[PDB]
């Protein structure tokens, strides 16, 4: 892995449950068989969406957690773990959504204004999730829902491994900037979602608060705004994305736009920890969507990320760190293209996120964006997950591997692995001062023969006089590896004469020793 280390010793594999209810897709008895089978294939837990539209359907405080409880009983029966997702977002409408579960309709009647939903640059209304600006309603409803859910799941705390919060559309912390109805679907540039009267006045009040008066605003922006009502979000999203963002006005607007998401994160994080910490004591996570298109577009840099609310990832991650939430990033199965017209740089994105995350000490998890039906993708996920310190990986979705033993088998081999600590020893390595020793091997866990940035470093054992290291390897997998010396200047000086192997890596910790 990067910086001379190995895979994450806490790595776990998860599987996404169907979007629809189990009894609508199969039956409980079969479901339990399926779970035992998944467990057999290296899956640690099943992530599942518990829809707000189901749990508080008829009215305020008119809760129905019967399905969630029944589901948990079967998970318990199958000897598995579960990761519930408190889905305060609508099912149906997003990529891969085979369902139709909008949020509770009575919720919209809580306000007279347009504070609860979204309005795009072109007037498109979005109601698949509550606008984070309506923090008063969010604090009430999410607080009530999180607290009620905790009470209902208290009996099944032992099968709950983690809890996911829905920070926005499709369960990710973002704005609904890319939709068919808004004409912003992939690979197009996204549209800003702050055109409701409520959003306009909020930005305006935010600016006035920062500068005090219009006279100070105009000074800061080098503008000639006539009245305070002239303080508004981007009139032309395209021009803003081309050059507008570079001005003091553009920077302030982007600061506010993303800030709303940061504040939302700290809010739901606070509510979640208050409702779950004493009872479950499990990690709580939230997701950041992988908006890879229009990444390296020369005319509109990040034309899809910015409208989604992603301006400064470093600042955004700081919000997760503060809210004490683990982060989950999507798109691990894809690679960079960076060509017209899509300008997709998915792999680059993940690398920066991972680097930032690990840099801030944030626990990182990942998931695939689209259904995988080819082992090559699994291999791509493996390289990222095992070299960028991912604590977990979630496979979308259930039906893909549950009904395809071939894919299932490949998943087991490549990703359904158990990390085990082992000791690697190399005898009589011809080194001189300035020389460091490393090992690299065939599997992704071993850096895939890479000597540049993924090799695993070994250290000299003063006592016994040999180079050795405590490396984390996948248990019960056949591996091939070779040690090599790297000079003080960072270049490979030499290689171990014979290629080493461990067929397979033992489940119990021990050591592999060989001479140079
Ligand atoms: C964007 O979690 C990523 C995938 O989103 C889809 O699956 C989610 C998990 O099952 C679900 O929450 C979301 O509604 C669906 O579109
Ligand atoms: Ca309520």
């Amino acid at each position: 892995a990067v910086n001379g280390k190995g895979m994450n010793p806490d790595y776990k594999a998860y599987l996404m449950a169907p979007l629809k209810k189990i009894p609508e897709v199969t039956n409980w008895e079969t479901f339990e068989n399926d779970l035992r089978w998944a467990k057999q294939n290296g899956f640690y837990a099943i992530t599942v969406d518990f829809w707000w539209g189901d749990m508080e359907k008829n009215g305020d405080q008119q809760f129905d957690f019967s399905y969630a409880q029944r589901f948990a009983q079967s998970v318990k029966n199958a000897g598995m773990k579960m990761i519930p997702i408190i889905s305060t977002h609508q099912c149906g409408g997003n990529v891969g959504d085979d369902c139709n579960v909008p949020i509770p309709s009575w919720v919209w009647n809580q306000k007279s204004d347009d504070s609860l939903y979204f309005k795009s640059e072109t007037g498109t209304v979005n109601k698949e999730t509550l606008n984070p600006l309506a923090s008063d309603v969010i604090r009430k409803e999410y607080g009530e829902l999180y607290t009620a859910f905790a009470a209902a799941m208290k009996p099944y705390k032992d099968v709950i491994a983690k809890i996911y919060l829905s920070g926005g559309p499709a369960g990710e912390l973002r704005y609904p900037s890319y939709t068919t109805s808004d004409g912003t679907g992939y690979p197009s540039r996204g549209k800003f979602q702050a055109y409701t009267e409520f959003a306009k006045s909020k930005f305006r009040l935010w600016v006035l608060n920062k500068y005090g008066s219009l006279n100070e605003v105009n000074k800061a922006w080098g503008t000639k705004l006539i009245s305070e009502l002239a303080i508004l979000p981007p009139s032309d999203g395209e021009q803003f994305l081309m050059n507008g963002y570079l001005s003091m006005y553009g920077k302030d607007y982007l600061e506010w736009y993303q800030g709303i998401l940061e504040n939302h994160t700290k809010l739901i994080g606070e509510l979640a920890h208050n409702a779950f910490d004493t009872t479950f004591q499990v990690p709580i996570g939230a997701k950041i969507a992988g908006v890879h298109w229009q990444y390296n577009n020369p005319t509109i840099p990040h034309g899809a990320e910015k409208p989604a609310g992603y301006n400064d990832y470093s600042h955004l991650l700081d919000a997760f760190k503060s809210a004490k939430l683990d982060v989950t990033f999507t798109c691990l199965e894809m690679t960079d293209k960076g060509s017209y017209p899509e300008y997709s740089m998915p792999k680059t994105l993940v690398q920066n996120i991972a680097t930032l995350a690990n840099e801030k000490g944030i626990v990182l998890n990942g998931e695939n964006a689209l259904s995988i039906g080819n082992e090559e993708e699994y291999k791509r996920v493996a390289e990222m997950a095992f070299n960028y310190n991912f604590a977990g990986f979630t496979l979308l979705r259930y039906q893909d591997v549950m009904y395809n033993n071939s894919l299932m088998g490949k998943f087991k081999d490549l990703l359904g692995v158990t990390p085990v600590m082992q000791t690697i020893v190399v005898k009589n390595v011809p080194t001189t001062i300035g020389d460091t020793v490393y090992i690299t091997g065939n599997r992704a866990e071993l850096g895939s023969w890479d000597t540049k940035q993924y090799p695993i470093q070994l250290y000299y054992d003063s006592h016994s006089n040999d180079w050795r290291g405590n490396v984390v390897l996948p248990a019960e997998r056949n591996i091939e590896f070779k040690a090599f010396i790297k000079s003080k200047d960072g270049t490979v000086k030499s290689w171990q004469t014979i290629q080493q192997s461990w067929n397979p890596v033992p489940l119990k910790t021990t050591s592999h020793t060989s001479s140079w």
